[PDB]
């Protein structure tokens, strides 16, 4: 919950997401929503909902993968 931790478990999906979509990192999620999600730690959908610069196409195809590499951060 470390913030360090976060971000790097956050840049770890980023990187396994671009591998499986092509995309690019800025296409799969930017670093200042990377930033939002690891300082906001959200636990829920209703919480990613609230994570500037997501969106809502990015939280149906993604969005349980980033709630997992958070709570993999927090909880071990």
């Amino acid at each position: 919950s470390h913030n360090a931790d976060l971000s790097e478990a956050l840049r770890e999906l980023r990187r396994e997401l671009m591998k499986e979509t092509g995309y690019s990192a800025f296409v799969v999620f930017t670093n200042a929503t990377l930033e939002a999600l690891a300082a906001r730690q959200p636990r829920t959908l209703a919480e990613l909902a609230e994570v500037p610069g997501l969106g809502e196409k990015r939280i149906e195809a993604y969005g349980e993968r980033i709630l997992d590499a958070i709570n993999t951060v927090l909880d071990g």
